[PDB]
């Protein structure tokens, strides 16, 4: 139930090859995807934006998307409470102390931006991003 077992991907801190842009546009649609399944952050990024998008028609309490970044040891644990904590509070606990980063949940024609700070990731780590909707 949900979107959290569809809407989902990894993401991971690397020392990529001569840097990267410190960015990802993300767009959730009307299908219950994400497109894309993998996330790479460079190293020497200080800070990370994730520029999340919602093209197609359907309204936030019908197709609802956000974007939510954890360990994967706590993805669980934070969709379970999100769920919980339902649509008014947008599917996240608030104040959630696993929650890295988050965006907004947005409906069509929406946007939010999130940026964090790339020193609260570590190489080796697994991180998920997900939808909690
Ligand atoms: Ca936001
Ligand atoms: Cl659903
Ligand atoms: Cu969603
Ligand atoms: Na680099
Ligand atoms: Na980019």
């Amino acid at each position: 139930m949900g979107h959290s077992a569809l809407m989902k991907g990894t993401l991971t801190l690397k020392g990529i090859p001569g840097g990267a842009e410190c960015s990802v546009d993300i767009q959730g649609n009307d299908q219950m995807q994400f497109n894309t399944n993998a996330i790479t952050v460079d190293k020497s990024c200080k800070q990370f934006t994730v520029n999340l998008s919602h093209p197609g028609n359907l309204p936030k309490n019908v197709m609802g998307h956000n974007w939510v970044l954890s360990t994967a040891a706590d993805m669980q644990g934070v969709v379970t409470d999100g769920m919980a904590s339902g649509l008014d509070k947008d599917y996240l606990k608030p104040d959630d102390s696993r929650v890295i980063a988050h965006t907004k949940l947005i409906g069509s024609g929406e946007k939010d931006s999130v940026t964090f700070d790339v020193s609260k990731l570590k190489e080796g780590e697994q991180y998920m991003f997900f939808c909690t909707f």
